[PDB]
């Protein structure tokens, strides 16, 4: 749909990756932030609009994980189960071996910046 195409535009400057890359950030004590969601969900689309603006404003590097990528089905299931992400959108901030998860499509620009340490 037109709205899904707007989603693809909104996420154009996010870096597509997988849950394995998030686990690497945990294990290596890296700081990295991930938006996990799907273009097909209106709440993911709302969140992606807000996030898009934050990325444009800050020039931040934030990752995107497609929560319905066919080739990633059981890795996604396992990660979402292990880290408590039963709905999308999910916003995941990893730093110093610690993971923080928020599943709330309404997060404001400031809340997003606060959460991602921007």
């Amino acid at each position: 749909s037109n709205a899904m195409e707007q989603f693809l535009d909104n996420i154009k400057d996010l870096e597509v990756t997988t849950v394995v890359r998030a686990q690497e950030a945990l294990d290596k004590k890296e700081t990295a932030t991930f938006f996990i969601g799907r273009k097909t969900c209106p709440y993911c689309r709302k969140f992606a609009g807000t996030l898009s603006g934050v990325v444009a404003e800050t020039k931040a590097h934030i990752y995107f994980i497609n929560s319905e990528e066919p080739s990633q089905l059981n890795d996604l299931q396992a990660f979402r189960s292990r880290y408590g992400i039963p709905t999308v959108p999910g916003f995941v901030h990893i730093t110093d071996g610690q993971i923080n998860v928020r599943c709330d499509s309404s997060m404001s620009a400031q809340e997003i910046k606060d959460f991602a340490g921007l």
